[PDB]
C-alpha cells in the first residue's frame, strides 16, 4: 500500500525473489537486451566491492572482491576489464570513495583507442527521474514520481521489486506481462552460494518513510545499527545494474 515506517516489510519480497530464479527458462525467453553492469564501490571494512551483470532484464552473473580506496585503480580497471569483456556499459556508487572512480574510467577511455566505456554515475541521494510523471492515478488529483518517492534510490529498488513481483505473478499465478517488464536470476551461470547470498541481500533492506511521507528504502547504517545485518553489497550492484539510461 502506501508508504509507511517501521515493521519489517522486505522492499522486495523473499518469494518474487525465488520465483525469478531461471523465471526466464520457465516462462520461455533468453537474455536479450543491453548488458550492464552495477559497481558497488567499498567505502569501509564493513563493505565490500560487488559487480553485477545483467543482459537485458536477466541477471547473469554476481562478483565481490576487497579493496578500500588505497587500491581504487585497480578495482576500477577490473570493472572496466570486465566491461570490455561483456561489451557492457557501467553503472557505479558514485558517492563516497566512488567520487573517485570517474576519473579512472575517464583515463582507461581515454588510452583505449577502440572501446569507450560507457559509464554513469549513480547519486543515491539525488532527484528522481521523471518527477512530475504520475505514480498512481486519483479520483480527482495524481500521485507523482516526486510525491511517491523518497530519491532516485527508492524509484530504482521500488521498479527492480516490481519486476521481481509481476515475475512472481507470472510464475505463481499465470498472469501475463510482456517479457521485458519481468526479471529472471540466471543460476547456470551463478554459484549456489552467491544465488543464495543473493536472495538474502535482495530482500534484506525494509520499506521505510522520509518526513514528507515518500517511500524510501531502509538504511545501510540503520540495517547495520538498528539490526546488525551486513551491507549488502551485491544487492545495490544488482539495483545499479537494472538502471535503464535516460535523457535520448
Ligand atoms: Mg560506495
Amino acid at each position: 500500500g502506501i508508504p509507511k515506517t517501521g515493521g519489517d516489510k522486505s522492499v522486495i519480497n523473499l518469494k518474487f525473489i525465488l520465483a525469478a530464479i531461471d523465471a526466464h527458462k520457465k516462462l520461455g525467453w533468453e537474455p536479450a537486451g543491453s548488458k550492464r553492469i552495477g559497481f558497488d564501490v567499498a567505502d569501509d571494512g564493513e563493505d565490500a566491492n560487488a559487480t553485477t551483470l545483467m543482459h537485458g532484464n536477466v541477471i547473469m552473473e554476481v562478483d565481490e572482491w576487497d579493496g578500500l580506496e588505497d587500491e581504487l585503480l585497480k578495482s576500477s580497471s577490473r570493472v572496466y576489464n570486465l566491461a570490455k569483456i561483456k561489451g557492457a556499459s557501467v553503472t557505479y556508487d558514485s558517492i563516497g570513495v566512488g567520487a573517485h572512480v570517474g576519473s579512472k574510467f575517464a583515463e582507461l577511455n581515454d588510452a583505449s583507442p577502440d572501446f569507450k566505456l560507457i559509464y554513469d554515475p549513480f547519486n543515491a541521494g539525488g532527484a528522481v527521474d521523471k518527477p512530475d510523471d504520475v505514480y498512481m492515478k486519483l479520483p480527482h488529483t495524481t500521485i507523482k514520481n516526486k510525491d511517491h518517492f523518497s530519491n532516485i534510490k527508492a524509484q530504482k529498488w521500488e521498479e527492480v521489486a516490481t519486476r521481481f513481483r509481476k515475475t512472481y505473478e507470472a510464475v505463481e499465478h499465470g498472469k501475463v506481462y510482456p517479457f521485458d517488464e519481468l526479471i529472471s536470476i540466471n543460476s547456470e551461470t551463478i554459484h549456489p552460494d552467491k544465488l543464495n547470498q543473493l536472495c538474502i541481500e535482495l530482500s534484506s533492506p525494509r520499506k521505510d518513510l522520509d518526513m514528507n511521507g515518500r517511500f524510501k528504502v531502509e538504511s545501510k547504517k540503520d540495517m547495520r545499527e538498528k539490526r546488525k545485518i551486513k551491507s549488502p553489497n551485491i544487492a545495490d550492484s544488482v539495483i545499479m545494474s537494472a538502471i535503464l539510461p535516460i535523457r535520448k
